[PDB]
């Protein structure tokens, strides 16, 4: 290949629109690909491919899919150094994002009749093939950081601000008025006396909550699969209760209803804030873990809610004269509370027994032992083991999942921004001053390929030897 | 930071050696000094080899725990601010900050079901009974069960990861200790105390990868030899005599 390139050989496609680079990639010929890369004419070799072909795509995507160790060299070619002296301050590193851009750029014609390329093509190709060693290369890291500081940080701080604009005045209202009291824009109704100090803050916060609820209703009606999501339910509850909490801005309302809606609003607000936090990378793996553990716990209540029924309905009969067990529902809630080890042995079992107030002493003490064995020991250890397994499974894929979240974030953001804006904020390179403020499988695969080549050569040799025997001269050693 | 705090508070604890001082300030500085002294002693202990791996484990677990408070401090806010509204007539929940501290204390399973929920309910002293009992169930599920099991699983993973490299890390600590000590002692002293040999009387008071690598090398040598042989055979064919079997 090097000899044929040194002479001016043409670079064309065939009947399958495959160039020689596609054939070298599909057969995992590493050395010829490295030769094509290290040489001149690499630019035209890269440009020669053609769209519209579902089998022979852009050379970069194919190189990511088949020979990632060559893509690593291709990326190493994109880091330039200045003085090559780590101590110097004018020593800067320049990163070039030449091969991560859209394939529709390489071709000069670019018809794009039916060709639609998704944003961040190279990074998505790396994610869909688990090329974690490539996603950690400094060029890709700087590419993602550039995208972030270019528009992602801003597009998400706007969302956080739009939510906090209703989240913060709610909390300010709660911790500044005594629960149970009625209040309107004029002040606090002390039943009638009217406390009027701090009325300005109260009015401002009541207006900011109202506007946020209205805009949330409008946005959600604009989005209206919908009822299936959980965020939709949470936000519907938040807006419906927050609009009632501050309703005395227009029409009177009983204080009881007002504060019983405030108690739900102020809880679901801060519970929904975690779904906003799950975007950022330093603190979004904990939300994944929390969700996994919560799902695993909820899938087992369909089973381990009959243990509670058994024990609660038996304790309702055995200990019926005591207040905690004086009703079926109260007796089931007390048994749920005893699940962590708070059994009240001395208050519910020993002291009534020494007063001759247990109707069934032997059964009551046998139920205590069987409950202690079954629920605070066996069931809790089962849950702990399940959680340990789930967290290990999540940690096994932490880095790839963390990077894929960011890639998907920016990919989704690209499909909604206007074209001219992306043109304006996009960059082609970056400059950095440092001073200023799975292996064993690959090995055995390679040696399998080597063994197959060995077999092929040995068979050719065998044929040659048989030819020798059938052509030679035999005179003195004839039979 | 630890040593700055220690010295600044220890100098105030014993200041009446020169200038008078109120007893309140003296003992409130002593309470901080006597705590940070014994907390800083562990950083001295972490050098010795029989007991320095536990400090590594402690540090790893503590860092992992502190990286998640930026998240799981909003669960506490949610539950504390809702309990402040639902159970406002009770002393433990009579203020936002007290209500957030009580919720932090309930995280280990000390919920006070009978004292805060059942007995006020049987006296008709709960303002919102159904909501108060629903919050109890959701809290019990979310925090003493899910969050604590999450923390336990994280700790198990971290400790396994630390134990995987225990021996190498243990030896590297000693090597680095002595290396750093060598760069500061005087030359003649190192000459004086260094030895060249030692005498001991006993009586007196990752493999699979290496294997496949070796066999890869063997396979490459085999290929090379086979190619040389192929060339020799082609030479034989192009030099031999052919007379009776000619076409
Ligand atoms: C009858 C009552 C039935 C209740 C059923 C609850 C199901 C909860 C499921 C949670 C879940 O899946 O989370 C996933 C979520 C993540 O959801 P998600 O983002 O994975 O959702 C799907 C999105 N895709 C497909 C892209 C992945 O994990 C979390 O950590 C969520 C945190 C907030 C959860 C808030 C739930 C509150 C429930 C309270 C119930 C009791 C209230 C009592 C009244 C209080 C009054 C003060
Ligand atoms: C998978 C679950 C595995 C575990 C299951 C465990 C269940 C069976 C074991 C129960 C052990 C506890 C039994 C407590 C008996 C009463 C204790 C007591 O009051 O002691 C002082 C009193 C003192 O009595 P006294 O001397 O004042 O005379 C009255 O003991 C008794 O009242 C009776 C003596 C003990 C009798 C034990 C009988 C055990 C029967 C077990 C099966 C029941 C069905
Ligand atoms: C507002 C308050 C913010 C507090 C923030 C605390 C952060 C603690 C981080 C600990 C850590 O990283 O340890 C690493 C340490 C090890 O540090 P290290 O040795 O790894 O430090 C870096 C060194 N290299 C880079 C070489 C590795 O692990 C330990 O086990 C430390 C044990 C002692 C820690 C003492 C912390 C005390 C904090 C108390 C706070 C509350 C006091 C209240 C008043 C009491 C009055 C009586
Ligand atoms: C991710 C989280 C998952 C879990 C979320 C769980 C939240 C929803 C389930 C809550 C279960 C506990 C409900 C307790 C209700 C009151 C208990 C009580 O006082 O019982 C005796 C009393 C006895 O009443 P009475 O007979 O004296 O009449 C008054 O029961 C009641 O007061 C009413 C009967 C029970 C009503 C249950 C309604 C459940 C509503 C759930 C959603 C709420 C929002
Ligand atoms: O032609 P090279 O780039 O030098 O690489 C090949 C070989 O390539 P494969 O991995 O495709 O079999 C290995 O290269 P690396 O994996 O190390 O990159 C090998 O490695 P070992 O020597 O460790 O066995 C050795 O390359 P290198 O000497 O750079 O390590 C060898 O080439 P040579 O045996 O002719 O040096
Ligand atoms: C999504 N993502 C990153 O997060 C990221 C990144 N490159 C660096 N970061 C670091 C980072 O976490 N940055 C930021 N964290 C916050 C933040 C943290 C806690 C909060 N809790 N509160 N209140 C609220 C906001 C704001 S900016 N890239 C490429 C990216 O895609
Ligand atoms: C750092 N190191 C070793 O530790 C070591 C060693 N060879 C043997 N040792 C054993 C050892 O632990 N020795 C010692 N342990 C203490 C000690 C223990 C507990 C204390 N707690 N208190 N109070 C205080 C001091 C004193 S001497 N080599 C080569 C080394 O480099
Ligand atoms: C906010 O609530 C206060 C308290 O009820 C309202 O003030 C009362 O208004 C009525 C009607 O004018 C008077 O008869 C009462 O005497 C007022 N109360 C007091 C204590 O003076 C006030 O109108 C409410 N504000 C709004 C906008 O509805
Ligand atoms: C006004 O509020 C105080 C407590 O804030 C209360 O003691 C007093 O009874 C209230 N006044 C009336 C008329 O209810
Ligand atoms: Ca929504």
């Amino acid at each position: 290949v090097a000899l044929l390139l040194s002479h001016n050989a043409d670079i064309v496609l065939n009947k399958q629109q495959a160039s020689f680079l596609h054939l070298a990639l599909h057969n995992k010929r590493k050395e010829v690909v490295l030769t094509i890369i290290r040489s001149k004419r690499w630019d035209e070799c890269l440009k020669i491919f053609s769209h519209n072909s579902p089998g022979n795509k852009c050379p970069i995507t194919e190189m990511i899919e088949y020979l990632p160790e060559c893509m690593k060299v291709l990326l190493d070619f994109c880091m330039l150094h200045s003085t090559e002296d780590k101590s110097c301050r004018d020593y800067y590193i320049e990163y070039n994002f030449k091969y991560l851009q859209c394939p529709l750029e390489f071709t000069k014609k670019t018809p794009t009749q039916d060709v639609i390329y998704e944003p961040l093509t190279a990074l998505n190709a790396m994610v869909q093939n688990n090329r974690i060693e490539l996603l950690n290369h400094p060029v890709c890291k700087e590419y993602l950081l550039m995208k972030w500081l270019a528009y992602g940080f801003r597009a998400h701080m706007m969302n956080l601000g739009s939510y906090c604009l209703g989240l913060i005045p709610m909390t300010i209202l709660v911790v500044n008025i005594k629960p149970g009291m009625a209040f309107n824009s004029t002040g606090i109704i002390n039943e009638e006396i009217l406390d009027t100090t701090n009325s300005y803050l109260i009015k401002t916060c009541m207006i900011l909550v109202f506007l946020s609820s209205i805009f949330g209703y409008c946005k959600e009606a604009g989005q209206i699969n919908y009822f299936m999501d959980i965020s939709n339910v949470l936000e519907w509850i938040i807006y419906t209760t927050g609009i009632i909490f501050v309703l005395p801005l227009f029409v009177e309302i009983p204080a009881h209803l007002q504060w019983q809606c405030g108690a739900i609003a102020v809880y679901f607000y801060w519970m929904n804030f975690l779904l906003y936090l799950q975007r950022f990378e330093n603190c979004g793996i904990f939300i994944v873990m929390l969700e996994v553990i919560l799902k695993t716990l909820l899938r087992s209540t369909v089973v381990f809610i009959f243990l509670l029924l058994a024990f609660g309905l038996s304790f309702y009969i055995l200990l019926n004269l005591q207040d905690p067990f004086s009703s079926p529902l109260l007796s089931i809630i007390q048994t749920f509370s005893m699940m962590l080890g708070d059994i009240n042995y001395r208050e519910s079992f020993l002291e009534p027994y020494l007063r001759n107030e247990l109707a069934h002493p032997v059964l009551s003490f046998a139920q205590l032992v069987s409950f202690t064995i079954f629920v605070p020991i066996v069931l809790m250890n089962l849950l702990i083991g399940l959680a340990v397994g789930d967290i290990a499974e999540v940690q096994k894929h932490a880095s790839l999942k963390r990077i894929a979240m960011q890639v998907e974030l920016h990919t989704s953001l690209e499909k909604k921004l206007p074209l001219w804006f992306l043109r304006k904020v996009d960059q082609k390179s970056t400059i950095v001053y440092p001073n200023k403020p799975k292996s064993l499988e690959m090995e055995i695969l390679k040696q399998k390929y080597r063994l197959k080549d060995l077999t092929f050569l040995l068979e050719k040799q065998h044929e040659l030897i048989k030819l020798i025997i059938q052509k030679m001269e035999i005179i003195s050693e004839t039979e």
